RNA sequence: UGAAAAGCCAGUGGCGCGAAGCUACCGUGUGCCGGAUUAUGACUGAACCCUCUAAGUCAGAAUCCAAGCUAGCAUGCGA
């Protein structure tokens, strides 16, 4: 069965400006800008604050669609920590 | 064929060598660049910490499609 409304929201810290333009998310911080297209997802992204929140919800979704809500949140969270702290992977030489 | 010289007949008289042309892995020369992917291994990532999968991505082949090569009266078309 389809739930009427499944929603998940998240915080957006200051010094980071998030822009939503028809499922295109741009995140800008000290380290630069990051962009993710989400037009493949079928949800709606609403800032619902002074740019300090972001709520993503699906209407009449099945269990597969609501799985995308947490996926989208974590992807957008990745853009925030990418432009505030960056990412670093350490590889080791084994021989 | 009177001899000699010069030939001719024996359906190519026979033998030796024989250019030209044709021709032999029996001789010589040449034979090919990009994209998408299979299998599989991975990235990120929920569902539900994890997870190559659900959404979204990567690498990938004597493979496929191109390119190249042959034709092109395709009742096609340009200058
Ligand atoms: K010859
Ligand atoms: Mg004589
Ligand atoms: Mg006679
Ligand atoms: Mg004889
Ligand atoms: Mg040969
Ligand atoms: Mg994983
Ligand atoms: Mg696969
Ligand atoms: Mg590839």
């Amino acid at each position: 069965m389809k739930t009427i409304l499944a929603s998940e929201t998240m915080e957006i810290p200051e010094e980071v400006t998030v822009k939503v333009s028809a499922k295109m998310i741009s995140v800008t911080g000290p380290r630069g800008t990051l962009t993710r297209n989400f037009k493949h997802l079928n949800l709606d992204f609403q800032l619902q604050e002074g740019g300090r929140k972001l709520k993503v919800d699906a209407w009449f979704g099945t269990r597969k669609t609501m799985a995308a809500i947490r996926t989208a949140i974590s992807h957008v969270q990745n853009l925030i920590t990418g432009v505030t702290k960056g990412f670093r992977y350490k590889m080791r030489f084994v021989y």
